[PDB]
């Protein structure tokens, strides 16, 4: 079927979208969270036929190619059974998840499904700072009834640009990631809320669903400088982890206004060292910062087409490192439980990974290759 893995924890895994309210400043989410039922595993990985328009855009190419890839992959499943209830009798830990450039909400669910398979519920959320390569909202709540969706695309940057509006566009991403976890955290205790989209999981199962001391954000590439600067401005978030960020939308104040746990978890090729600086300037001996690099990984390792294709036409897209692509997730995951465990004080057995969050694994670096 699909090849994206289906998580490895002991609980099944349900999927939905959320967006509330219907406008471009509301909030728009892809929620994977422990489900009571394991009926079929039928969640649509890329949903829309505009997504792939806009990943041609991203990558440089035409309506041809966008085409091309939603015959390609406009069918396949993500291993999350579609709207299936939360499993009841249970407050589980909550991390909102931020997406890169070029990404959107739905192309990090072999992490969410792993996550929400250990018991977690995770808010995907799709950003609105055109940093998407595609993503939608709704102009009025009739268009939201009748399904007429606005699509807002990817904009490119000219060179001059990119200092200040990267800036602009990771403080709206982390506006966006403490107003996500706000509509949950409001749910979670009784608000009542009209899901922009018409989807057969009833918003009021998440009444209190949610351990609300445990909280984490987690994000990769410009999802990782998102997890910074989201942290920077929210405490309610007790701790975070960086997957491959990419610093430079980061300004040089919230450097040290992190109190909070923070973990870096690398690929081998992506990193060098204009970005790697940047990672040492939050390090302090008054605040727990750890680092590991994915011996052999690309950039791409923690996205979900690493598992889209076969393994010579991933590497020559650069979607695929030296590594196996289920070895490296798994890498990641399981030091992501870990470090979550320690630091949200959960009571599961992630423990048994602490080693690797000291990079202590043949396929793992303890910090860095860059030495700066
Ligand atoms: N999965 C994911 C995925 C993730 C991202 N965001 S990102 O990982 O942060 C990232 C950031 C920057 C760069 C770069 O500057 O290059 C790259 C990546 C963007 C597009 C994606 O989707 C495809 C990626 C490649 C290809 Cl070939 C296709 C395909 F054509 F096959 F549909 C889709």
């Amino acid at each position: 079927q699909t090849k994206i893995p289906r998580g490895n924890g002991p609980y099944s895994v349900g999927c939905t979208d959320l967006m509330f309210d219907h406008t471009n400043k509301g909030t728009f989410l892809r929620l994977y969270y422990p489900s009571q039922d394991n009926d079929r595993l039928d969640t649509l990985w890329i949903p829309n036929k505009e997504y792939f328009w806009g990943l041609s855009k991203f990558l440089g190419t035409h309506w041809l190619m966008g085409n091309i890839l939603r015959l390609l992959f406009g069918s396949m499943t993500t291993p999350a059974n579609w709207n299936s209830p939360l499993r009841p009798g249970e407050k589980y830990p909550l991390v909102v998840f931020s997406h890169g450039l070029g990404a959107f909400r739905t192309l990090y669910s072999a992490i969410g499904i792993d996550l929400a398979s250990h018991g977690f519920i995770v808010a995907a959320v799709e950003h609105r700072d055109r940093s998407a390569s595609a993503t939608y909202y709704f102009k009025d709540q009739s268009a939201a009834e009748i399904g007429d969706k606005s699509w807002l695309y990817l904009r490119t940057l000219k060179q001059e640009e990119e200092t200040h509006i990267r800036n602009e566009q990771v403080r709206q991403r982390a506006k966006e990631c403490s107003q996500a976890l706000s509509l949950i955290l409001d749910i979670d205790h009784g608000k009542p809320v009209k899901n922009a989209l018409d989807l057969k999981f009833d918003m009021e199962q998440l009444k209190d669903s949610i351990d609300r001391e445990k909280i984490a954000v987690i994000g990769h590439s410009f999802g990782g400088a998102t997890v910074i600067q989201t942290l920077s401005e929210d405490q309610r978030f007790r701790c975070g982890i960086a997957l491959d960020a990419w610093m430079f939308p980061l300004g040089d104040e919230v450097y040290s206004r992190i109190p909070q746990p923070l973990f870096f978890i690398n690929s081998e090729y992506f990193q060098y060292p204009a970005n790697i600086i940047k990672m040492k300037k939050c390090y302090s001996p008054d605040k727990e910062r750890k680092m590991i690099t994915i011996r052999g990984s690309v950039h791409q390792n923690f996205a979900d087409f690493t598992f889209a294709t076969g393994k010579i036409i991933g590497h020559m897209l650069k979607l695929k490192g030296d590594i196996d692509s289920n070895v490296a997730i798994d890498l990641s995951n399981k030091a992501s439980l870990a470090f979550l465990q320690k630091h949200l004080g959960l009571h599961k057995d992630f423990d048994q990974w602490d080693c690797l969050i000291e990079g202590d694994d043949e396929n793992l670096i303890p910090g860095t290759n860059i030495n700066t």
